């Protein structure tokens, strides 16, 4: 029987008991309005710990603009339905005034430099600060052994990993691979404007990406060439290449002699639909 | 039983893991070295509140190394340790910079407490308190103490750390340790050497006047402007020349309000060639 807690003191009480009981704990952090993606996360956490705690918190701090916030879906009941079905032990679902009793102005924050202002960060001051601050608070609160994040937010995942190192959190950060169709296509909302014919072609993006992985994992380092080949391969299948990038998976900067992991980002158009995907890959030890 | 001194994070990590699974109750005293009897009092308090006492010695480059007026000769790491071995401490953590910040400060994740870090002492030292909260948060995650001791003298630091503990949801008891005082009340201080013998008979009046204020406060008297005015009378008529007497919220370092819970009384007064200085915390009933 799943337990639903909304205040810091109650939860902490349980966190204390769970220690004395010697149970290994996994946290899956979320902002509610859950679906299949999150369920996979939950499976992954259940597989690696004795107890799974899921948090549901729409976190004002990471919201770039005040409108977006107001219009974020809240669906506590169905969220709990899905988590209860999945045999989740604890749901932590506090109100804003429990986490931020006095608003965001004087709130202690945690910032990861560089990672937080590059790429998506540059257009979104404060967003990633919001992400690292709340995860940080959640970590101190729950003290999990393991935490799960989806691989789709490759930047969030790198944010957190860099935080955990720098701030010395003894927590295992587990990147969970996205749900794909049997043919490779990232399952997503965008897959609606795909005509039966474009759907057949769609999986081309993930193949093109895997061809890049193959080349990189072996010792291929002619990056520009690699990328250009990829642009062309996509155009030929019928896409129109929007963007293709290869970066260091930990720093999000350019690959160097010293990178151990690469992340492959690609976006390309199919008729009037713009598919995006990504893939992480191990180049060294 | 023999005191252990650890230079490295992984060795530290190992003992820490071991301490948790023995469920030994752990106390932390973080310091920048150059130890004196002041710190020993912290150690004493920690010993009294915990099974195991850890002291950390680390000259943290993210903060400003403000000088202690009680210290007149610098210390050796071995000296600091000898002190600690006597005072019955279990572990000393003493890493090099490259160990704590193996890649420098540039990309180091930081914890920042708004307002408290930029006011008073912090206005004139950009980045100082940000270095304090960061290293302390990092020590917190690495060590996971149940309690942590800070001295009441550096009161801004103590508020800054309390605010961080609340905001970031650390399950740590922050124990503010009152200053060492002569038998008669007078704060120990280099300044004392500036009194004459006759002025030393009067010096204890500064503590006295301060208790008068505390009692008043504890007794719900919020007429501050005049509480202070009386204290000035009282000191000037004792032979002092009151310079600066203040009462603030100990957690905000701003004014008392209907909701303040703790107050700090801050006082300076001339006696002879000596500008005596003292502070005192008050718990609001």
């Amino acid at each position: 029987a799943m337990l639903i807690i909304e205040t810091l003191p109650l939860l902490r009480q349980h966190i204390r008991r769970l220690r004395q009981e010697g149970k290994r704990v996994a946290l899956v952090p979320t902002m509610g309005n859950l679906h299949d993606g999150h369920m996979k996360l939950v499976d992954e956490a259940k597989a690696r710990a004795d107890v799974v705690i899921v948090s549901i918190f729409v976190n004002p701090m990471q919201f770039d603009r005040p409108d977006d916030l107001v219009r974020y879906p809240r669906t506590l009941q169905e969220d709990c339905e899905k988590l209860n079905k999945r045999k989740v032990d604890y749901v932590f679902a506090p109100a804003v005034e429990e986490i931020y009793p006095h608003g965001l102005e004087g709130q202690t924050y945690v910032d990861v430099p560089g990672l937080s202002t590059m790429l998506e960060g540059a257009s979104r001051p404060g967003h990633f600060r919001g992400v690292s601050t709340i995860v940080s608070k959640l970590f101190n609160l729950i003290q999990p052994d393991i935490a799960c994040f989806g691989e789709k937010d490759f930047q969030q995942l790198a944010l957190i990993r860099k935080m955990v190192a720098d701030m010395s959190y003894d927590i295992e950060i587990v990147g969970v691979p996205i749900i794909r169709a049997k043919d490779g296509l990232a399952l997503s909302s965008r897959n609606a404007y795909l005509t039966a014919e474009q759907r057949k072609i769609a999986p081309g993006l993930y193949n093109v990406m895997n061809s890049i992985a193959e080349k990189l994992i072996a010792g291929n380092r002619e990056l520009q060439e690699i990328i250009a080949i990829a642009e062309q391969e996509l155009n030929e299948k019928g896409f129109r290449a929007d963007d293709i990038q290869i970066r260091d998976a930990d720093t999000l900067l350019e690959l160097t002699e010293t990178s151990k992991r690469a992340v492959i980002l690609a976006a390309a158009w199919l008729g009037q639909a713009r598919l995006i995907d990504n893939q992480s890959v191990t180049l060294a030890q």
